């Protein structure tokens, strides 16, 4: 349950000029689980 920093940062690339939210938020709130 920490593997989001590392996906969340493929979706950084993913979209270099975009604005508006992404999944790291919900993907930290729920990877974070221990």
């Amino acid at each position: 349950c920490w593997l989001c920093r590392a996906l969340i940062k493929r979706i950084q690339a993913m979209i270099p000029k975009g604005g508006r939210m992404l999944p790291q938020l919900v993907c930290r709130l729920v990877l974070r689980c221990s």
